[PDB]
């Protein structure tokens, strides 16, 4: 059995009734019952005929056994299979009247625990093991030296947040233990991997405001800063396209089969747009007079009214292009995954208008040929999560990060003001997300979606980032209870860490040949070791004062 | 027809004699005639039976048409086939001699591709670079308007070696002369590594004496040497040697030896040796020429003694160590080479030592002789036995550094020493290899890192330094402009081009993958882009050093 899969032997003892087994996962919102296996009728009385099936055990399993001769629901089962199980399913008619048919599912080999076979126990064990190995290696280095023979201040809270995002990104990009909740969700919903990129955009906006206002406060011509912004955005886009997006293990790059969009292209476009907007509408930062007061003081909001107006116009444009753009052969306002999703009536509608804009402007060949929904909804079209339409919400979230930077640097004298603004913004964005999503995964007006970069996705992740900053500012900056240790070294070497881990995805320290690739524990420990090694590399570069920028 | 292939239509008009075609290249010294195609008989008179065979057109082709019924020769053809030819071969009974004819004229693939196309491509690249530089500058101007020191000769030589290495590692147009030679002789790709070791030794002496003249203790320098060797070995093992496009690394199949492992081991050996036997550089005034002062050798007598002992050990292990199932003193390539009577003897003593110590799995699974001599076993060119000769060549580079540092004031002394050492090593190499590959006591061999190989390329490096010291350093007629930029970022360029072997600026999809012109253009563009990256880092004063 493969990893995250369970055996299922269906024993059909029905003499004169054929069966076919339809399997649909629980995460499928509106999903077609994909066929699983066909179990023929029993050739002789008392001798059932069986078939072997491998039902996925990532999350939930709905089985419908339909008679093939007459398509009627013989029986249904809603059971959550466990990894590496047996699950001998017997389909038979009750002997009381030989009319009612009931299928009972019994387990013979107990499931091999996957999600919680490791837990904090194995986590702390691996941490202790790697710490002991690091200490032994450090001591051995001293043995080969002495025992061989006689012989504008940086915040560090934004750095800690960026380091947390980088650690999560390195963990989930390498596989995240191949766990289903450490990878991007299949279309709708929120997972651990979906939190990383919006937090990076938020932190990018905050750092945009911080660096821009510091540069303008010391002194610089706005044309020089505009040139720096354009050069950095161009470098980010080019780095993405050249070294970050393509998978060069498959062959040389092709002029007609290159993925133009990507994480760094979206970051560069967002950087250019929001940084140029803020530089054009740039005002000096006032020094706050009162302390722990001025609740109605909205200077950081009212003083940026042109930026807010343009951001609201952009968001309205995104909403209009999403809920109103006429997509050929597709319902207007489509937010579904296509394929077998939404009952399979729109197989080639992955993304709706957001994906249609990409497939119309950048071409189908220049998109992401393996979207997150391809494994669950079996979508056949290429959808790029970092598309053109989602760049609007990327810009909106970058400007929300800029607003966080405005909050944190306008009220730099008073900490209570910063905390009040942070909690007010977090509450406002959380209320907006609750209104949009109706605290539901697949329901609501605009459900959370990384692939579409939905408005509610942006608001939810911005509320999460505001809460993270609320709990990271007094702890790290003001009170200094915890100078975030395993985080701020990547927080200062983010670009180099990202570029390296993309370039060095498959290298010996970061991944090696496993005893069994169909194991969650081995993949988890390998990914944790790789993330720890990247943190160690960032710490080493910090100790050597090597900080790559731009 | 693949690249470097030629079609051959063998028409068999003979009625009562079957024929088999045996093809052997001209580069092979003693190779078994590998089969090409068995041509059936002609069913009727005037209706020959034809078969199509693709003969390699890289260099030479010896065809032996034996009668498979009785194993007898009828006609032999020592013909040099041209690329993408037709080459209908007709066998007709006269005498039983057969004659060969050409139907489609072959493409030159050498003259038209690398005679004036090189100049054209250089002009196009220069025009494109200037246009790119001016367009960005004009756009910025339009918007703004509206609103001791390094030698540099060792650096130039290192940059030349780096450009050649980048060109030949990327493929070099998939040409046979830009690839590593098949177990003997010299090609353009066989010159980079020994020159790199020579420059490594020269820079070793330069840096050691520059640090020691500042009063730094020998222990700190020894620690730096050890750390640099360790870093080089680890980088070579992890980043450079393995191909990660095939899968994750496994300890069972990982290539322990390599270019950087050999460089690190030789660096540690020669640097520690010359640090232990370090002497201050004397001041030199004299007059005109020193007339064979020989101070740089009388002061290096014990390092020279240890190097000669190492060379004697290399010779003894190569020519005396009994390899089981293999003749003592074997230098051949195995496989079908040496008449195919030693199918698994690639390297002889050196390969046997590699397989005995590091194991068969931890070697180079694709030796350079695999394509031509059909070797089935794994041999590592950067093995263990060849490390002795790599150390010897690093010490020859150290000797060149001593030459160019002891007689710093007198340039005539440096030139005399360089030409004398080049002549001595050239005569030694001529005696060893008899100026003929595959013959002589020790033929020139990169895979074995032969003593004649070391002496030949050390004479080459001494001549290059002789022609680069006055021009670049003393006379100043040249500054090594396209070469000394990688001369300061050698390690960065090597590591990057190993990491970025297949990346868009350096590698892209080709319209005709089986074409020398397109591969040559892509490799030249990639090499020029690496030179441009080195120049950009030079402008930014970014010089990564271990
Ligand atoms: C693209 C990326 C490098 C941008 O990072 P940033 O948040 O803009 O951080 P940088 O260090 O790049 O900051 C650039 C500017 O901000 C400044 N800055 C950064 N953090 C700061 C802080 N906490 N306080 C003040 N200034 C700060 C820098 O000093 C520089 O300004 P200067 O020119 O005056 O020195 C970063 O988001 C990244 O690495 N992303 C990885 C890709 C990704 O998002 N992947 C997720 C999908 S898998
Ligand atoms: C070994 C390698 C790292 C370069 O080593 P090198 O030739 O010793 O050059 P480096 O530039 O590393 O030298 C280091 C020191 O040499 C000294 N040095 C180098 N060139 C010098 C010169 N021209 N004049 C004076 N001193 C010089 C300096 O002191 C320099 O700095 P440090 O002392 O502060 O370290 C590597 O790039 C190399 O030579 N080859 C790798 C590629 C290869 O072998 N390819 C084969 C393809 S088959
Ligand atoms: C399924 O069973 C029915 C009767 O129960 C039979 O007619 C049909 O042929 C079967 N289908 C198969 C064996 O594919
Ligand atoms: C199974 O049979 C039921 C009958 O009620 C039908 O509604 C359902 O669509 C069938 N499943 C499939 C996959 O056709
Ligand atoms: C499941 O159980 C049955 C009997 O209980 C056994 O024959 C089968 O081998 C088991 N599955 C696996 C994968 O071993
Ligand atoms: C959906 O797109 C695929 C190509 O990806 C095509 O083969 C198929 O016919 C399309 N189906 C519909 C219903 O448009
Ligand atoms: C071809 O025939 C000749 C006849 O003497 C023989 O020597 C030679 O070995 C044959 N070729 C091969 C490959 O055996
Ligand atoms: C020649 O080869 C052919 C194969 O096509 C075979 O049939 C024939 O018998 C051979 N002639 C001999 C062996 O004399
Ligand atoms: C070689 O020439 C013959 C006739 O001259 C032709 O039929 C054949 O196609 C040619 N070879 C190729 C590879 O085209």
């Amino acid at each position: 059995l493969k990893m995250d899969q369970a055996l299922l032997l269906i024993h059909n003892e029905l003499l004169w009734t054929n069966l076919t087994v339809y399997w649909k996962s629980e995460c499928c919102y509106h999903c077609l019952f994909q066929v699983l296996v066909n179990v023929p009728q029993s050739p002789k009385a008392g001798k059932p005929s069986a078939a072997a099936a491998s039902v996925s055990t990532q999350h939930g399993s709905i089985l419908q056994l339909n008679d093939t001769l007459e398509e009627k629901e013989v029986c249904r089962l809603e059971y959550r299979f466990g990894e590496f199980g047996n699950y001998s399913l017997l389909v038979k008619n009750i002997h009381n009247g030989v009319s009612e048919i009931a299928c009972d599912l019994a387990v013979n080999e107990d499931p091999v625990d996957s999600n919680l076979p490791v837990s904090i126990a194995f986590l702390i064990g691996l941490a202790v093991i790697i710490v002991i190995s690091f200490l032994r290696l450090l001591l051995s280095l001293d043995d080969f030296n002495n025992w061989i023979s006689k012989a504008p201040p940086r915040l560090r809270s934004v750095d800690t947040f960026r380091g947390i995002a980088l650690i999560l990104m390195v963990f989930v990009n390498y596989g995240g233990g191949k766990y289903w909740y450490f990878k991007h969700a299949s279309w709708n919903g929120l997972t651990v991997a979906d939190l990383v990129f919006p937090w990076f955009v938020f932190i990018m906006g905050s750092s945009i405001f911080l660096s821009m206002t510091s540069i303008l406060q010391r002194g610089c011509s706005k044309f020089r800063l505009l040139g720096k912004i354009a050069w950095r955005s161009f470098l980010l886009i080019c780095i993405g396209i050249i070294i970050v997006n393509p998978n060069y293990c498959l062959g040389p790059l092709s002029w007609d089969k290159v993925r133009i969009p990507g994480v760094l292209q979206r970051l560069g476009v967002t950087y250019f747009v929001v940084a140029v907007l803020e530089l054009l509408f740039a005002k000096p930062v006032p020094e706050h007079c009162a302390s722990e007061r001025s609740c109605l003081s909205l200077r950081d909001i009212t003083s940026s009214w042109p930026q807010w107006l343009l951001i609201l116009v952009l968001e309205g444009l995104w909403l209009g292009l999403t809920f109103l753009l006429p997509v050929p052969g597709c319902p207007t306002g489509y937010l579904g995954p296509g394929g077998i999703g939404d009952f399979g009536k729109y197989p080639n509608c992955t993304g709706g208008a957001a994906g249609y804009i990409d497939r119309l402007l950048l071409g189908d060949d220049h998109l992401y040929q393996h979207p997150s929904s391809a494994v669950l909804y079996h979508t056949e079209v290429a959808y790029d999560p970092e598309g053109i339409l989602g760049t609007i919400n990327s810009i909106v979230m970058a400007f929300l990060g800029v607003q966080a930077g405005k909050i944190l640097l306008y009220y730099k004298a008073r900490t209570k003001d910063i905390l009040i603004r942070f909690t007010a913004w977090c509450c406002i964005l959380g209320l907006i997300s609750v209104a949009l999503t109706k605290v539901s995964e697949n329901e609501g007006f605009i459900p959370v979606n990384k692939n579409l970069w939905s408005l509610s996705y942006v608001t939810t992740l911005s509320s999460f980032a505001f809460f993270i900053l609320l709990v990271l500012y007094p702890v790290v900056d003001v009170k200094g209870l915890w100078t975030g240790t395993p985080f701020f070294y990547p927080g200062m070497n983010s670009i180099l860490v990202y570029v390296g881990h993309e370039v060095f995805e498959n290298y010996f320290p970061f991944q090696w040949k496993l005893k069994d690739n169909q194991s969650h524990k081995e993949h988890l420990t390998q990914n944790i070791v790789a993330t720890a090694l990247w943190v160690l590399i960032a710490y080493i570069l910090y100790r050597k004062k090597i900080f790559w920028k731009i």
